């Protein structure tokens, strides 16, 4: 049972392919079009089915060239409203019909956004993207909104003739409208099914540039060049990803650098990474994120999650991948501190929600819950836990990296449960059942808070930021004079940020620390987001006022939620700065992103 969708499951029917055809009108923020589902039955007699809508209008719907009867049910939250459809003739089971709704989205849609041109690079286009994960595919078009549902799909997309069209598929070409000489057709195909999560689209003044054998980066043309080196060791990581988790079957891996108020550091989009353009460092050092996507091609595109209950499935083996890729680049000191780094962050969130929160647990139910509300770093940092406790506990890397390529391999194209996974580990790790009957799967996959049992942790590369933020936080008024810029001779910009991880674990500290660290370290040059996101946090909550307008700025002029949610949050905490993060979110609210705009309205308990 999938309790986040209202479609018929898969058990009833099953959409095998979506044929969209749809035109994308800026004057109203409309997305209008056919979406032709072809579906087979799973049961005998089938005379009805039911598909997920959220805020669409519903034209009609054909059947055999046909108008046939419908009905829209009523509103159930942030799960929108069930479609029942009439089948003009019952079906048997494996018979397959096409049903082709004709629908136009709201400007509400909570899959999509759309800029106007002063929201872009560019300043003379607008721009739209969409982000359908984890229900909001229902947003954009009817459908049986479950990723235990795969269908393959293809698409035509009409557009101003100025613009360009991008999807989740492989480009098949380009015409001008014959309906509109102003518009433009892009064309897609995608040959490999995919739950329907995994659609995406882009329209927009967008350029592009090679960047391997397989790769394109696409971006406003203010991005493109930053974009190219940023994220040139794409290629080299696909290489080994491919090593690790077995062909790379979905043709080309193309890379999307977003606006900034894209709201997720990444989505794994089949063919086309979305990408946050705060990745956009300078120096290639947040490309774990494009590992990340990367590695999804196999865990989570390949292998799916079949409910969202079973999210972790997808995160866990792909932050497991993840770490492993950088571990190949960079070396295994590398691969265990970015893996204790995760038990910190793991720590944070169990902290922030309770330690007997239910959304600490690693399987999840989320029954009357919106997906939206439940998401964190739980499933990404417990499932990584779990997954490197196994690999110590089952004889290492090489034994455990067996095991995932098999995992993929067997559930390639299938949507799978916790109970899957267990039953295939087992299976696969026969001749050391002991070993995994020692394991507590109940506390490990059902209880909330830390996790029983902490994985070992090389330190060598963690020391350092310890050291460093121990001495601050035992730091006295007469030992600020010992600090000097000196200290952070030998710290890579990653140990910069975990010296900083660390040091807001213990926040606040005196303001007159922050205020040494300021005038040593000068932490305020620095542009790296995620460097920049935690200096800021630790300043306005260990009370420093002067940092009040640049966390204002930070958590307005980009929205990945990461940091925009966290910034808002303090800033609202902060007695001096609790009135502006209000106003500011209350200004901001209609042209923010609108899930970002649900959430920090959420935080600030504005609404
Ligand atoms: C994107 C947006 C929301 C979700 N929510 C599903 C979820 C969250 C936390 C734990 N378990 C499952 C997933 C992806
Ligand atoms: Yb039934
Ligand atoms: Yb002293
Ligand atoms: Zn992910």
């Amino acid at each position: 049972v999938d309790t986040c969708s209202l479609a018929s499951p898969a058990s009833v029917c099953r959409t095998k392919h979506l044929h969209l055809r749809c035109s994308v009108d800026f004057t109203r923020r409309t997305l209008t079009g056919t979406a032709a589902l072809t579906v087979q039955s799973q049961e005998d007699n089938l005379r009805s089915l039911v598909l997920d809508t959220k805020d669409l209008t519903i034209e009609k719907v054909v059947i055999n060239g046909q108008e046939v009867k419908y009905a829209l049910g009523e509103r159930q939250s942030y799960k929108g409203s069930p479609m029942e459809i009439s089948l003009p003739i019952a079906l048997s089971k494996n018979q397959e019909i096409v049903i082709e709704i004709s629908f136009e989205t709201s400007p509400k849609s909570s899959a999509l956004q759309w800029l106007t041109p002063e929201q872009t690079s560019g300043k003379e286009h607008p721009y739209l993207f969409s982000q359908c994960q984890a229900i909001h595919c229902r947003a954009i078009l009817p459908c049986q909104d479950t990723p235990s549902v795969k269908l393959t799909y293809t698409a035509e997309v009409s557009v101003p003739k100025e613009l360009v069209a991008l999807m989740s598929a492989i480009r098949d070409g380009e015409t001008p409208d014959p309906e509109d000489p102003s518009r433009k057709i892009y064309k897609f195909i995608q040959k490999v099914p995919i739950p329907c999560y995994l659609i995406a689209l882009v329209v927009g003044a967008l350029e592009s540039r090679q960047i391997g054998p397989r790769t394109l980066v696409w971006s406003e043309k203010e991005q493109v060049e930053k974009s190219a080196y940023e994220f040139s060791e794409t290629e080299s990581m696909l290489k080994i990803a491919e090593d690790l988790g077995g062909p790379y079957v979905w043709g080309q891996y193309d890379l999307l650098v977003l606006p900034p108020s894209f709201p997720y550091g990444g989505m794994e989009n089949p063919c086309l990474t979305f990408v946050t353009p705060t990745l956009l460092a300078g120096d290639k050092s947040l490309s774990n994120v494009i590992a990340h996507e990367i590695s999804h091609s196999w865990t989570g595109n390949l292998v799916t999650n079949k409910t969202w209950d079973h999210f972790w499935l997808n995160e866990g083996h792909t932050v497991y991948l993840e770490r492993h890729i950088c571990g190949r680049l960079f070396g295994e000191k590398f691969r265990h501190f970015n893996a204790l780094g995760g038990w910190g962050e793991l720590q944070n969130s169990v902290k922030t929600f309770g330690e007997t929160h239910p959304f600490t647990k690693l399987v999840v139910d989320l029954t009357d819950i919106d997906p939206d509300v439940a998401y964190s770093s739980v499933p990404y940092e417990k499932g990584f836990a779990l997954l490197f406790y196994l690999e110590q506990l089952l004889g290492g890397p090489e034994i455990f990296l067996g095991f995932l390529k098999a995992y993929v391999e067997k559930f390639s194209y299938k949507s799978i449960t916790t109970d899957d996974w267990k039953d295939f580990l087992y299976s696969y790790f026969k001749d050391k059942v002991d070993v995994l009957n020692q394991v507590d799967w109940n506390a490990w996959l059902y209880s909330p808070g830390l996790p029983p049992i902490k994985p070992n942790y090389d330190m060598t590369l963690t020391n350092a930021c310890i050291a460093l933020s121990q001495r601050w936080i035992t730091a006295k008024e007469d030992d600020l004079n010992s600090f000097n810029a000196t200290d952070l001779k030998d710290l890579s910009s990653h140990q910069l940020n975990e010296f900083l991880a660390q040091t807001l674990q213990r926040a606040p500290l005196p303001l007159g620390h922050i205020k040494r660290m300021q005038e040593v370290y000068n932490f305020n040059a620095i542009n790296n987001s995620e460097i920049r996101f935690r200096w800021l946090r630790l300043c306005i909550q260990s009370k420093w006022e002067d940092a009040i307008p640049l966390a204002l700025k930070m958590a307005t002029e980009q929205g990945r939620m990461k940091f925009t949610r966290p910034l808002f949050k303090d800033l609202a905490a902060f007695d001096k700065s609790h009135d502006q993060a209000v106003r500011t979110y209350q200004e901001h609210k209609a042209s923010m992103h609108p899930v970002t705009a649900m959430l920090v309205g959420k935080d600030l308990k504005v609404d």
